[PDB]
């Protein structure tokens, strides 16, 4: 029975090994996927640890990103450009990569969903990890734009410049932004953003990373505005979670059926 | 379809507990998931709180949260109640969670099952902490002969023993006064073994350790050396303890030997 783990939890409830669980029963995997808590000294201790007695493979979640970027031997492309992992794997050779799965499973979600990202253009609001994170996996998608949009031009401008030579990335505060977009994607946490609802045209897709029951407070402002179809985070929970399990087995399991589960889980478990 | 179960604990870093879980599910025809979840030391209380609010309907405990769980709960079960720490939770009808503590029943069921005689035994209880309280009224249900808690501090044996007194033939004695042999030793502390004289194991004694693990255990390497009839570790007792647990919340009892074989098969690759 090989081990796998998720190490950190900036909330209160676990979905990883529930999602986990599941993959390794639809593909039948002699596996364990469990929650591990980092101890009071750090998660670089706690991923030595946990490679040295056996382990596979881990997910990583905030705060803890970058002290994960820093713990791998390796990077793939996608966690060096975003600077952070969210996925170890140890190689047949000992050595450990890092990789990034966020923005592939968002990109995954967004195309389960039916958004055409080819061509399109982006608005992505935030400029911190969570945006950093994506816009590779984005920009490989063969948008026409994307622009990063933060309450501060500069954080904006920042980001735009690590990511230039990928695609046309553009920066605007967001008391610049007065147009619509194809895709609109809110990277950002709960506080809504001192933005012109003009952003939203009647073809507009909206994507909130946060999740919950019901419509989120940035997905209601949304569809308030006339947004085409808003959809939330839970999505890129399991997709990003998919991209993780497929580096670790080599196997892609059924995200969809897994989706559906969580979200009757929201909504009551009944 | 998929009903959460999941088990709580720190730092819970090689949980057996999911496998065992899936197994008894799988024969029982139970749809139901169970997942392995390490809290931190100061978060059992929310954890718990937001596991049932998402839907779970069962969860076991592990240390260090089984006396904050019996907090947790709603109701007690009378065996959970006398144990004074609870490892099984799970989500009644009614909205309310119940408290439970298996780890006793599990323990006698793997000792019965192993073929151990606990009718008419003396039997050696090393240690008087959660693990042993949540032990001594299963056993003595099975009619020992007798019962010796022992522990290294002997106030909390002399409790404990006093404790039980109306359920058999329960006595509480210091280490240094063991002097003669018994037909079972359990070990229910967590190499620095008790100081003991090894009197206490004879050629016929059967030893018995809660801890478990690849090879012997460092007390069931002690018994051996000391010439104990047979010495099993706790591996049977989870597994035991799982499936009265997996009772309380499906309302049948699984078959344990696939799960059992195949453990132990693990633990030695
Ligand atoms: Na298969
Ligand atoms: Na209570």
């Amino acid at each position: 029975i090989d081990q796998y783990a998720v190490f950190g939890n900036p909330i209160n409830h676990s979905k990883s090994p529930f999602i986990h669980t599941l993959f390794a029963r639809q593909t039948q995997q002699s596996m364990i996927y469990t929650a591990q808590c980092v101890p009071v000294d750090g998660f670089t201790e706690a991923a030595k640890h946990f490679f040295a007695q056996g382990g596979r493979g881990c997910n990583v979640t905030v705060p803890f990103k970058e002290e994960a970027y820093r713990f791998a031997d390796r990077l793939t492309e996608r966690a060096r450009l975003a600077g952070a992992v969210n996925t170890l794997k140890k190689l047949d050779d000992g050595e450990i990569l890092g990789d990034n799965t966020d923005g592939e499973g968002l990109v995954q979600d967004l195309l389960a969903q039916q958004v055409l990202l080819k061509g399109a253009t982006i608005l992505l609001i935030g400029a911190g990890g969570a945006a950093r994170g994506v816009l590779k996996p984005l920009l490989d998608q063969q948008p026409a734009s994307i622009t990063v949009t933060n309450r501060t031009f500069a954080k904006a401008e920042q980001l735009a410049e690590l990511v230039a030579a990928y695609g046309e990335v553009k920066a605007q505060a967001f008391e610049q932004l007065k147009q619509s977009y194809d895709v609109i994607i809110n990277s950002t946490s709960a506080s809504l953003p001192a933005i012109d609802p003009v952003i939203f045209s009647s073809r507009s897709v909206c994507y909130d990373m946060m999740y919950g029951k019901g419509y989120t407070v940035f997905n209601q402002w949304a569809r308030q505005h006339g947004c085409a179809q808003a959809i939330d985070g839970l999505g890129m929970l399991v997709g990003q979670a998919a991209e993780s399990f497929m580096l670790w087995r080599g196997l892609r399991p059924g995200t969809k059926q897994i989706l559906r589960e969580l979200r009757k889980n929201l909504e009551g478990a009944l």
